[PDB]
C-alpha cells in the first residue's frame, strides 16, 4: 500500500528511497541502497523490491551496473543478491510468473554493446539469471509493464532514435512479437498497466512529453488520454489504488522533479500530490 521512489539524479547519483503513503499523503525516506543508481529498474516479487541495474556516476563508482539488490520492508535493509549477465542503465523490469525480467537497457562498459535487445530472467529461488529471446528493437530507456500475460516494452531509444514502436513477449513461446506503435516517440518514458490498458506516460521525444497515451490490447490501438500537469522524461510511474502515480523526472521545458501527480482513468484527469523529499529523475517506482 506504499510507493516506493528509488535512486534517480537530482541536480548526484541516489542511494536514497523514500515511500509514499496515499493515507497521509505524505514521503518518508527509508533505508538506502547499497549502491547509487540512476536510471534504475525496480519490481516486486514476494513482499520484496528488486533494484536492478542503473548507473552509479558516483566518483568511485562503477558506471553501468549489472548488480541487483533486494529490500525488505520488515527488517529495512538491502541486500545484494546475484548479478545480471549484462550491464543494464535505463533499463526496464517486469514481474512475471515468480520471474524478474530485465529488459534492454544501455551497456556503456568496455565491451559494451551500448543499445541492448537482450533480456534476461532473474529466479530468485536458485538466485540466477538466464538470457531469453531478445526484443526485436535494440531499446535503451525502456518502459515495460506486463498485461495478459505478457511483457510489453514500450518506446526507448535506439543507435544511429527515440521509439514509438512497442513490442510484447509471450513466455510460453519465448518470443518478441512487434504490435501497435504509440502516437508519440517516447524515450525515458514511463509505463504502467491499469484497468486492462497499458499507459505510456511522459518521456522524451528527440521536447520533453506532459502527454500520455493508453493501449487496448483487444484492439491493438493506442489512444492519447489526459495530460498530466508537468512534463517529465526519465518518469517513474506505478499503479496504487487505482490511480496511476508519476513521480519525478526532468522537465527540460524546473528540471530535475521533486513533484509527483495521479491519474484517475474514471475521470480523465491528473492531480497533484504531495512532492518527494529529494528531486529524482531517471527514478525506479513500484508498489508495495
Amino acid at each position: 500500500g506504499h510507493i516506493y521512489a528509488v535512486g534517480g539524479y537530482d541536480g548526484t547519483h541516489l542511494n536514497s528511497v523514500e515511500a509514499y503513503d496515499p493515507e497521509r499523503d505524505e514521503w518518508h525516506l527509508v533505508a538506502p541502497m547499497n549502491t547509487r543508481r540512476s536510471g534504475v529498474g525496480v519490481a516486486v516479487l514476494n513482499g520484496h523490491i528488486y533494484a536492478v541495474g542503473g548507473y552509479d556516476g558516483s566518483p568511485d563508482g562503477t558506471n553501468h551496473l549489472n548488480s541487483v539488490e533486494r529490500y525488505d520492508p520488515e527488517r529495512d535493509e538491502w541486500r545484494l543478491v546475484a548479478p545480471m549477465n549484462t550491464r543494464r542503465s535505463g533499463v526496464g523490469v517486469a514481474v512475471l510468473n515468480g520471474h524478474i525480467y530485465a529488459v534492454g537497457g544501455y551497456d556503456g562498459s568496455p565491451d559494451g554493446s551500448t543499445h541492448l535487445n537482450s533480456v534476461e530472467a532473474y529466479d530468485p529461488e536458485r538466485d540466477e539469471w538466464h538470457l531469453v529471446a531478445p526484443m526485436n528493437t535494440r531499446r535503451s530507456g525502456v518502459g515495460v509493464a506486463v498485461l495478459n500475460g505478457h511483457i510489453y516494452a514500450v518506446g526507448g531509444y535506439d543507435g544511429s532514435n527515440h521509439l514509438n514502436s512497442v513490442e510484447r513477449y509471450d513466455p510460453e513461446r519465448d518470443e518478441w512479437r512487434l504490435v501497435a506503435p504509440m502516437n508519440t516517440r517516447r524515450s525515458g518514458v514511463g509505463v504502467a498497466v491499469l484497468n486492462g490498458h497499458i499507459y505510456a506516460v511522459g518521456g522524451y521525444d528527440g521536447t520533453h512529453l506532459n502527454s500520455v497515451e493508453a493501449y487496448d490490447p483487444e484492439r491493438d490501438e493506442w489512444h492519447l488520454v489526459a495530460p498530466m500537469n508537468t512534463r517529465r522524461s526519465g518518469v517513474g510511474v506505478a499503479v496504487l489504488n487505482g490511480h496511476i502515480y508519476a513521480v519525478g523526472g526532468y522537465d527540460g521545458s524546473t528540471n530535475h522533479l521533486n513533484s509527483v501527480e495521479r491519474y484517475d482513468p474514471e475521470r480523465d484527469e491528473w492531480r497533484l500530490v504531495a512532492p518527494m523529499n529529494t528531486r529524482r529523475s531517471g527514478v525506479g517506482v513500484a508498489v508495495l
